[PDB]
């Protein structure tokens, strides 16, 4: 097919619990399955049993591993985990032809980190050295990746939601997305940040200041599920949503994500819930672009004759995150050569014979450079 294609249909999800690809660490070679994290920026490994994994990493059967004589620990908003620095050969044998040595981090204690039955035993945290521990001195993969060979600095990822995907690296493959990308900048490169200028529920404004939306950051981040949105967003969303989807009533927990509703196969309503637009900057001053999603995207299977879903919009304290939720209607390139990310309507996305999701524009939008958090 394109040049990129044994890189298509690299990425599995079990259960909907995280994406992940192959790597292969070490010599001679041990292959793990490795949550895709563009949240974080370690690339750690199970490396000692737990109840979760069914296979870690043996650092005493690798001939290339090297000790780094360092501890490391990562907590997340979900979940830590403690262990052991060193680096060693790593390739991706659906990715680029290239070996690295990178840094791992070895896991070898975790508290609510592993899933149990997601399949993946291990996570590439592909954002930049700011955000890594122990410090941004631990160069991370992707760096070594661009700085050891000559793989162009970029990947682009689309999430197939429900579950599989595509990561290629160092290009785009067409193959993967309709209509054309839109781009916006990354406001600074420690985690994927991006500033959002405006939201709308089926086609309606909210109407908050944009400083609201990305207080006190807003971020892409493929290892976090829900679109996650600041308490005073947060609460107007839910509140617009509500009147939106009025013909039916929900209990209150159900939009708290704490009460599931479940519909018998194949009949569940879409139709009345609404879209969710989020505005973000543009390329060029003054212009911005929206993208679209469905709740085919925000609500979510929980795996009978019975289809039960989770509300996937939740309350935040650390920012807007733009998780799975979003990443699932869309072909997205983190093009880090251009510090910009691309959109485009997915080609695998769900959707249903009347609404797909969408990558609109241009509009404009004013003073978009004070919608930031300093
Ligand atoms: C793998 C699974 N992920 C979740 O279940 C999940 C994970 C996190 C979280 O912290 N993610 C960490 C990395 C990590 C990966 C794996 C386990 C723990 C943590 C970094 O990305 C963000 N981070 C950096 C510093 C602080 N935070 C938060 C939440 N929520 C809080 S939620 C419920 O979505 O609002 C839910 C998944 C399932 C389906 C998918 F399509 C995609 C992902
Ligand atoms: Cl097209």
């Amino acid at each position: 097919r394109g040049s990129f294609v044994e890189m298509v249909d690299n990425l599995r999800g079990k259960s909907g619990q995280g994406y992940y690809v192959e790597m292969t660490v070490g010599s001679p070679p041990q292959t793990l399955n490795i949550l895709v994290d563009t949240g974080s920026s370690n690339f750690a490994v199970g490396a000692a049993p737990h109840p979760f994994l069914h296979r870690y990493y043996q650092r005493q059967l690798s001939s290339t591993y090297r000790d780094l004589r360092k501890g490391v620990y990562v907590p997340y908003t979900q979940g830590a985990w403690a262990g052991e620095l060193g680096t060693d050969l790593v390739s991706i044998p659906h990715g680029p032809n290239v070996t690295v040595r990178a840094n791992i981090a070895a896991i070898t204690e975790s508290d609510k980190f592993f899933i149990n039955g997601s399949n993946w035993e291990g996570i590439l945290g592909l954002a930049y050295a700011e955000i890594a521990r122990p410090d941004d001195s631990l160069e991370p993969f992707f760096d070594s990746l661009v700085k050891q060979t000559h793989v162009p600095n970029l990947f682009s990822l689309q999430l197939c939601g429900a579950v599989g995907g595509s990561m290629i690296i160092g290009g785009i493959d067409h193959s993967l997305y309709t209509g054309s990308l839109w781009y916006t900048p990354i406001r600074r490169e420690w985690y994927y940040e991006v500033i959002i200028v405006r939201v709308e529920i089926n086609g309606q404004d909210l109407k908050m200041d944009c400083k609201e939306y990305n207080y006190d950051k807003s971020i892409v981040d493929s290892g976090t599920t829900n679109l996650r949105l600041p308490k005073k967003v947060f609460e107007a969303a839910v509140k617009s949503i509500k009147a939106a989807s009025s013909t039916e009533k929900f209990p209150d927990g159900f939009w708290l994500g704490e009460q599931l509703v479940c519909w018998q196969a194949g009949t569940t309503p879409w139709n009345i819930f609404p879209v969710i637009s989020l505005y973000l900057m543009g390329e060029v001053t003054n212009q911005s672009f929206r993208i679209t999603i469905l709740p085919q995207q925000y609500l979510r299977p929980v795996e009978s004759q019975d289809d039960c879903y989770k509300f996937a919009i939740s309350q935040s304290s650390t920012g807007t995150v733009m998780g799975a939720v979003i990443m699932e209607g869309f072909y997205v390139v983190f093009d880090r050569a251009r510090k910009r990310i691309g959109f485009a309507v997915s080609a695998c996305h769900v959707h249903d014979e009347f609404r797909t999701a969408a990558v609109e524009g241009p509009f404009v939008t004013l003073d978009m450079e004070d919608c930031g958090y300093n």
